[PDB]
C-alpha cells in the first residue's frame, strides 16, 4: 500500500534539518516556466490530491516502515519520525497543508503560478516541500494535454481550410500509446490527459481513471472501434492476405474498422486487393461504417501521399465546396506511425499541397503522444518563494549567475486578469493591494480535504480552442 | 482492483474474430529489433508476471465490468465473454499461457529473442496477443537498465583510464529522476532498472519493489546521503547563503553532505564561500564524509570545468599515478543538471583533456536517466511469429516493403550459444535439429504460476560490465 513517507526524494529526509531555526511556513508555487508552447493546459492535480495526498495519510505503521527504510537507506537515523508522530497525533494523520490552484482545464501562458502550497501548521513547515515530488510530477499531465491540445490546433486549421468545417476534429488524433508508456499508471494518467482534448482513444486504463477521478455526463470520455493488427492479418499466411481483408470486413460489416494493410506491400494492398480484388466489399458499406485503411511503415507523409493517389484510381473521388479531393465516404485512411506534432504538421501540410483533404486522414499516436516527453517541455518547476522566520516574512528565490532562465519568482504569489483580459502573476505580496482585482487560485486542497473539485466535462470545456469557441 | 480484462489495447477486444478459423495455438515473442545500444540488459519481466499476470486474475465481476465499459466504448457488443468465462470456469480464472524468457540480467546482442508467449490450450489462441500491451510495457525497464549500464560502461573506461581502477564506480551515477517521471508507478520500476548497474538513488519508490519482487541479501539495494535543495539554502535569506552552508555541513559534520551551490554564483560560492569563509568547516572533514558540491545550472561541462580550476585554487591538489589532478579526500563535485549518456560522455572527455581525473567527479541525472526514453530507443517490438491452424503449423511474419527493418521473425524461436560463445537466434523450430545446445530461454509462467524467480543480487551479477569481469 502507498506510503507518502516513502514517496519523496531521498534528500528530502533531511532538510528538516536544514532551514533556518525557528522558520514557521514555507511556501512554494509550481509554474511552466518560461524560456513553441506558449500557453499550458492546467490538469491532473486533482488526480494526485485524491489518490495520494487526501485523508488519513500516516499511521503507527507508515512510519515505522519508513523509518526502517531510512535507517538502512541513509546508514544512519536522520528520519523525523517526531514530525511525523505530531501530525499523527494531532490531526489523525490528515496533512496540515493549503493548496491553491488555477481551475482545471484553464490554457495559461508560460511564466505564471499554477498552484502554490503552505504548512498551516507551524510545527510541520517542512511537510510544504517534502510532498514537492508527488505534486511536480503533476507536469505530465499538463504536458500530454497541453501537446495533444497543440496537436488539435494544427488539424483544426487544416481542416477548417480544406474542408469549411471542424467536423468530427474531436477524432482526428487516436491514442495508440498503451504500449509505449512506462507503466499502467502513467498509461491512465496520460490517456486521460488526451481525452482532455480528444474522444478517440485505444489506452483503456483512462476511462476508469476519468470516471473514479473526474466524471462525464456520458457512460465514456472516450472511445475505439473495431481494427486489425498485424497478428490478425499474417496469421492467415503470407500467400493469404487477401482472405485476411475479407474475412475481417465481412466481420465487421456494419461498424467502422481499420485494417492495417502494409504486412507485406501497402501499395499492392490498396491497389490490387483493396482496389480490385474486394472493391466490391468496399463500395457497398454505409457512411456510418467505413472502412479504414491503415498504412504503418515507410516515411509518413510519402506513403499517406501515394495510398492518397492510389485509392483516388480506384475509387470515385469528389471535389469538395473548397475544391479539394475527397474519397466517398465509406473509404477513410488512419496514419498511425512516426506521427508526433512535428510530423502531424508535415503531413497536413503535404495534403494540403497534393489538394488532399483532411476529411480523408485520420492520426494515431503512441509513444509521441504519451511517452516522447519530459518535465524539461515546459520547464514545470516547484520552488520555494516565501518563508516566516523568527515571525519575519521574507521573500526568497534563486536566480542562477549562468542561466537568468531558471530565475524563480519571489513572495506571496497570486494570479490576476489584466485590464486587456489576461493573464498576470503578481509578486511580493502584490496582490493584497487590490490594484489587480480577485486572485484567480482557488483553495482545492486543506488540512486532508478537497475543497474545490471539476468533472472532467467541465475541464474540457476550459481547454477548448478559440477556433471551436468561435 | 486492477482488472487484466480492462488492461488492453482497445482493438485487442475486437482480434478473436480476426484471426483464421480454426486456429488452434498463437505464438508471440519479444525483442530489441536490430536497425549505438548494440546489447540489451534483459530485465523486469518479472514484476510484471507477479503484478499483473499470476493467480486468479479473472473473476465474474471482473468480466461483467469489462463487458459494461466496452458496451459505451465501441457502442456495439463486441466482447468475447465466452472466451473469458471458460478460462474462470476452466482455470480457475488463471491464465491458460506458457511464457519463457532468457534469464534477468542477461546482456543480449540486438536481434534476439528475448522471450516467448503462447497459450496452453487450443480455446485461448486469443490470449496470447491479449497480453502484448502488458508484457510489452517490459520496454521501459529493459530501455532504463541497458542505458544505465552504457553510462557505466563510459564511466568506468573515464575512470580506469584516469585513475587506474574502478573504486566506488557503482556510486558514480546516482538517480535524481523522482519527479521528472510519469508517475508513481514509473518511479519505483524506472528506479528499480537503474539499481541494476548502480548503488545510489533519491528515488527511494525503487526500494520497495525490488523488495517485494526481487529480494536482495542486503537490507536495501540503494543508498543515498544528505543533500541540500534550493529551498534549504534560499529560505535563509539572499544575504545568507554563508550562513545556510554553514549549518548544513555542520548539521552533517560526520557523514557525506552534497550542497547546492548556485543559488546566486556558484563561481563566488565555490571560491569565496566554500574556498574562503568556510574552508576551516571543509579541510577538517573526514575521507568518509567529504562535501560534495553541487552545481546545478549553465553549460555542463564549461562549469564542471571553472568550478574545479577554482577549487584546485583555493584547496591542496595533488597528481596521481596516471598523472591526474585529484582533489583532496574531503572535497568531490557532483553535476546533476542536464546529464544524459551524451552529456556525460562530453563532461568526462572534458575532464580528462583538462588533465581531472575522473575520481573527483559524480554524476545525478532525473529525466534523461528515467523519462526521456521511448520504445523506439531499442525498437521493442512483440511479433506472432507462428500458429497452428487446421493442426497445420504455419510461420508467419510482416515484411513491409518499404521498410526492411521492420521484418519480424518465422516460425517458433529458441535462444543460443554460438560456438564462438555468442548469442543466435534459431528461427523455424529449428533449435529441435539440437545442433546448437540448450535453449537459453526458460519456462518463467505458466498456467496462472510463476515458475522460475530471479533474485536482484543473480540479475546485478549476470549484468556486470566485462570491465569488471
Ligand atoms: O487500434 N487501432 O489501430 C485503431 C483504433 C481506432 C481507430 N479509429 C480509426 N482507426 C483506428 C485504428
Ligand atoms: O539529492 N542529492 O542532491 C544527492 C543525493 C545523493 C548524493 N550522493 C552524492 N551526491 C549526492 C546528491
Amino acid at each position: 500500500e502507498f506510503n507518502i513517507l516513502l514517496a519523496t526524494d531521498s534528500y528530502k529526509v533531511t532538510h528538516y534539518k536544514q532551514y533556518p531555526p525557528n522558520t514557521s511556513k514555507v511556501y512554494s508555487y509550481f509554474e511552466c516556466r518560461e524560456k513553441k508552447y506558449e500557453e499550458t493546459v492546467f490538469y491532473g492535480l486533482q488526480y494526485i490530491l485524491n489518490k495520494y495526498l487526501k485523508g488519513k495519510v500516516v499511521t503507527k505503521e507508515k512510519i515505522q516502515e519508513a523509518k526502517d527504510v531510512y535507517k538502512e537507506h541513509f546508514q544512519d537515523d536522520v528520519f523525523n519520525e517526531k514530525g511525523w508522530n505530531y501530525i499523527l497525533e494531532k490531526y489523525d494523520g490528515h496533512l496540515p497543508i493549503e493548496i491553491k490552484a488555477v481551475p482545471e482545464g484553464f490554457v495559461i501562458p508560460r511564466g505564471n503560478v499554477l498552484f502554490t502550497v503552505e504548512n498551516t501548521d507551524p510545527e510541520c513547515y517542512w511537510l510544504t516541500n517534502w510532498i514537492e515530488t508527488i505534486l511536480v510530477q503533476s507536469w505530465y499531465p499538463i504536458t500530454v494535454a497541453t501537446n495533444s491540445r497543440e496537436q488539435k490546433k494544427i488539424l483544426a486549421k487544416y481542416l477548417l481550410e480544406t474542408s469549411g468545417n471542424l467536423d468530427g476534429l474531436e477524432y482526428k488524433l487516436h491514442d495508440f500509446g498503451y504500449r509505449g508508456v512506462s507503466s499502467q499508471e502513467t498509461a491512465g494518467i496520460g490517456a486521460s490527459a488526451h481525452l482532455v482534448n480528444f474522444k478517440g482513444t485505444d489506452t483503456v486504463a483512462g476511462l476508469a481513471l476519468i470516471k473514479k477521478y473526474y466524471g462525464t455526463k456520458d457512460p465514456v470520455p472516450g472511445y475505439s472501434v473495431p481494427a486489425a493488427e498485424h497478428s490478425t492479418i499474417t496469421a492467415w499466411g503470407k500467400d493469404h492476405e487477401k482472405d485476411a481483408f475479407e474475412h475481417i470486413v465481412t466481420q465487421f460489416s456494419s461498424v467502422p474498422v481499420s485494417v492495417v494493410s502494409d504486412s507485406y506491400d501497402i501499395y499492392n494492398a490498396c491497389e490490387k486487393i483493396w482496389g480490385e480484388d474486394l472493391r466490391h466489399l468496399i463500395v457497398s458499406r454505409s457512411t456510418q461504417a467505413p472502412l479504414i485503411i491503415r498504412p504503418d511503415s515507410g516515411n509518413p507523409l510519402d506513403t499517406v501521399l501515394k495510398v492518397l493517389e492510389i485509392l483516388g484510381k480506384k475509387f470515385p473521388v469528389t471535389e469538395n465546396s473548397k475544391g479539394y479531393k475527397l474519397l466517398p465516404p465509406y473509404l477513410r485512411v488512419i496514419q498511425g506511425d512516426g506521427v508526433d506534432i512535428n510530423t502531424l504538421q508535415e503531413i497536413v501540410e503535404g495534403m494540403k499541397q497534393k489538394m488532399w483533404s483532411i476529411e480523408n486522414i485520420a492520426f494515431g499516436s503512441g509513444g509521441g503522444l504519451l511517452q516522447k516527453l519530459t518535465r524539461d517541455l515546459l520547464n514545470c518547476s516547484f520552488k520555494c518563494s516565501y518563508v516566516v522566520t523568527n515571525g519575519l516574512g521574507i521573500n526568497v528565490f534563486k536566480d542562477p549567475v549562468a542561466d537568468p532562465n531558471k530565475r524563480s519568482k519571489k513572495g506571496r504569489l497570486s494570479l490576476h486578469r489584466t485590464p486587456a483580459g489576461n493573464f498576470v502573476t503578481l509578486e511580493e505580496g502584490k496582490g493584497d493591494l487590490e490594484e489587480y482585482g480577485q486572485d484567480l487560485l482557488h483553495t482545492v486542497f486543506k488540512n486532508g480535504k478537497v475543497t474545490k473539485s471539476y468533472s472532467f466535462d467541465e475541464i474540457r470545456k476550459n481547454a477548448q480552442l478559440n477556433i471551436e469557441l468561435e
